[PDB]
Formats: structure tokens, C-alpha cells, sequence
């Protein structure tokens, strides 16, 4: 369970993301795909993309990054009270998309990497620790829902 102070560190960097969620989403999805190419294969929608340049030029990838980060932001703004937001997400990701917890760990790493690069002013060590805790909580709760839904993750 995060403290209020930790949540405030999370939300203060998220405020920066929200200056340009689209650009942040591009960087995060591209970092995920570059660092863990098997994750790209998981997206039938995107797996044709061959290069970072093609990724950057895809309007469709940009749209999806906005969707992803806005969903995550809505979860983070609940400060742990995210049951309602996690239900549909866990169901789609367990049963339609089939995303293992290890891949949610990979996107978490990509989020931390991009925030660390873009936001040294709001992403020092304590802030990164807080974000890690928030993403750990998200993954813990999603993995519990995966169980309940019949997916090992
Ligand atoms: C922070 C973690 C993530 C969030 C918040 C998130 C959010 C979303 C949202 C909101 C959608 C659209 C609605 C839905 O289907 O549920 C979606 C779709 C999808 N997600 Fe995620 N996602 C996350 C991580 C991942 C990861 C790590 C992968 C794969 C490695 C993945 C694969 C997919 C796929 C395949 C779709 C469908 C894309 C399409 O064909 O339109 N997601 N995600």
C-alpha cells in the first residue's frame, strides 16, 4: 500500500506526461518493442512494423499509446482504489490478448525508462521508487484478477 506522499510523486510526474501523452506513448511502446521484441509479436495490429522509424511514423501506434497511457493514468489517479478500472483491463488482457505478467513487467520497465530519460526534474530516485511501487501494485492486482479469470499469466 502506497503512502499519500508516494502517490503525489506518481501524480507529479504523470502531470508532465500529460503535457503530451501521445509523444510519451510513442516512446514507451517503442522502448518496449525494442527492448523485448517478442512483445511486438503479440500485437497482430503492429507486428508488421520493422523499424523504429516505421513505429514513429505510425499514426495508429500513436493512437494506441494514447489509449494505453490514458487508461494507466486513470488507474494511477485512483491511488489504489482501481477495482473498477482493472476488471475490464484484466479480462481483455487475460482472455483476448493473452498478455503474461512478464510482459506487464516489461512495459513497466519501459515506462520507468522513458520517465527517467524525459523527466529528471520529477523522476529522481524517490519518485522512481514511488512509480515502481505503483506499477508493482497494478501488476499484483492484475495478476490476482488473472487468477480469478482462469489465466495463469
Ligand atoms: C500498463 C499496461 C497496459 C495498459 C494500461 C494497457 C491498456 C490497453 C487498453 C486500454 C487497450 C484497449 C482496450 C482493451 O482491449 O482492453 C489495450 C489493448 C491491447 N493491449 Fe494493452 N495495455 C497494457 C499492456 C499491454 C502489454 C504489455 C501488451 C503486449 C505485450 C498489451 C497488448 C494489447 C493488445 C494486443 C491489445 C489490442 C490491440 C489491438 O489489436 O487493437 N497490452 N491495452
Amino acid at each position: 500500500v502506497l503512502s499519500e506522499g508516494e502517490w503525489q510523486l506518481v501524480l507529479h510526474v504523470w502531470a508532465k506526461v500529460e503535457a503530451d501523452v501521445a509523444g510519451h506513448g510513442q516512446d514507451i511502446l517503442i522502448r518496449l518493442f525494442k527492448s523485448h521484441p517478442e512483445t511486438l509479436e503479440n500485437f497482430d495490429r503492429f507486428k508488421h512494423l520493422k523499424t523504429e522509424a516505421e513505429m514513429k511514423a505510425s499514426e495508429d501506434l500513436k493512437k494506441h499509446g494514447v489509449t494505453v497511457l490514458t487508461a494507466l493514468g486513470a488507474i494511477l489517479k485512483k491511488k489504489g482504489h482501481h477495482e473498477a478500472e482493472l476488471k475490464p483491463l484484466a479480462q481483455s488482457h487475460a482472455t483476448k490478448h493473452k498478455i503474461p505478467i512478464k510482459y506487464l513487467e516489461f512495459i513497466s520497465e519501459a515506462i520507468i525508462h522513458v520517465l527517467h530519460s524525459r523527466h529528471p526534474g520529477d523522476f529522481g530516485a524517490d519518485a522512481q521508487g514511488a512509480m515502481n511501487k505503483a506499477l508493482e501494485l497494478f501488476r499484483k492486482d492484475i495478476a490476482a484478477k488473472y487468477k480469478e479469470l482462469g489465466y495463469q499469466g
